[PDB]
RNA sequence: ACUGAAACUGUAGUAGAACCAAUCGGGGUCGUCAAUA
């Protein structure tokens, strides 16, 4: 057996009885240069050029913001519509 | 217990060399035609 590594599971119960669904991330190299500006091109390979990693476009992500009670009561009390404001 | 910043995938390189749209040909010249009764 190889152990698991990578990757998101679904939601799972006790008696699922089908495997969690799987989630991926997809990502792509980016690669861009520096242009040395006197001979207008990047000074060699080398030190020239840089990549970025980056998630790609058009995934969607779930974070959570947790307030207590305390705080809520607070925001509310100034703007009964603060969840809309959470939309940017 | 707090998003790093900033950085042009650019720089040089002629889709080109070679190949005949060509070879041969007098603007010439003479025997009939038709099938029945």
């Amino acid at each position: 057996l190889k152990g698991e590594r990578g990757g998101y599971v679904g939601q799972f119960e006790q008696e699922q009885r089908n495997l969690p669904n799987t989630g991926k991330i997809n990502s792509e190299l980016f690669t861009h240069n520096t242009i040395q500006d006197d001979v207008q091109r990047p000074t060699s390979d080398v030190g020239g050029v840089y990549s970025y990693e980056a998630i790609i476009a058009g995934q969607t992500f779930v974070a959570e913001l947790r307030l207590p009670d305390s705080l809520v009561k607070q925001i509310t009390s100034k703007n009964k519509n603060w969840q809309a404001q959470l939309k940017a």
